[PDB]
């Protein structure tokens, strides 16, 4: 009765929009793979913080399905993500099944890359804007987080508080999320 | 002519608040080094993130000094700083040369154990006043930041960003972090 959480770890991800939504979503009680795009071994993030997966992507897959999937920022990071095939099946199967894709900072353009949730109302990082919506498959928002429907998007590091949370709030309800708030010591 | 930042990385450790001071203050030009209090070998954080330190404690107390020493928080990191005479002589060693000194969360307590900077406004984690404040050697704030002469803390996992920034403010000066801070899409 547990949900289930997929982080996908590539070499140039932002090490705080991957380690913020972890930690709370653990904190919440939900069960996280941090899965490494490349295999086992640990990844060099875009600040050189170091961090072991718990999982390859190969074999995290197998483990499906997940109750969301969720894709950290950071520019190189975000260009591995929208390079990758596996990352294409995962995110194409999400949606076949209608289940919770999250994106933040420069994430969501693999969302683009993928051809994934075209029609949506999005929001990324301000650089990012206009690499998202070229071809204009996407419509913009300024939202510091943003969800229509299934595609759930914020803007960056400092909104990876507010992105996670409305993942808690997405799957295991509002009191939850409240509850795991609190001591943090959030401002607002 | 750059600055140099120690952070102390002990097992139990919270993980948002060692990434997110990590990475602000690299951002910044200051040259982190993330010493493990135990060895070199990858260190597991309260919930579960596994970050591999650039250097042991032992190997990094010899390229000091350096112009700040980081305590994140954590209340199992933060009884392992408490434990170790490692710990104390860096801090004793700082104290003495007049350095910064910053500590978050459950992490002031070791300030406590070591008798570092006794006559002090300081703040923790609301959970760790009790601790902190036993036989009344400081004195207690409900500042998100707190900083008296050498000694800066701060609150929770919430307040690490505004911790990081006064770091940062403290070291290059207001300029430096006001840039800093703008790519951040931070609320305040």
């Amino acid at each position: 009765a547990s949900k289930r959480a997929l982080v996908i770890l590539a070499k140039g991800a932002e090490e705080m929009e991957t380690v913020i939504p972890v930690d709370v979503m653990r904190r919440a009680g939900i069960k996280v793979t941090v899965a490494g795009l490349a295999g086992k071994d640990p990844v060099q993030c875009s600040r050189d913080v170091v961090i072991c997966p718990d999982a390859s992507l190969e074999d995290a897959k197998k483990e499906g399905p997940y109750d969301v999937v969720v894709l950290p920022g950071g520019n190189l990071g975000a260009q591995n993500l929208s390079e990758s095939a596996a990352v294409k099946e995962i995110l194409k199967e999400q949606e076949n099944r209608k289940g919770l894709i999250a994106a933040i900072c420069a994430g969501p353009t693999a969302l683009l890359a993928h051809e994934i949730g075209f029609g949506s109302k999005v929001t990324t990082h301000p650089l990012a804007k206009d690499k998202m919506m070229n071809g204009g498959h996407y419509t913009y928002s300024e939202n510091r987080v943003e969800k229509d429907g299934l595609i759930l998007t914020s803007r960056g590091p400092g909104t990876s508080f507010e992105f996670a949370l409305a993942i808690v709030e997405a799957l295991n309800g509002k009191e939850v999320a409240a509850q795991v708030k609190a001591p943090l010591v959030l401002k607002d």
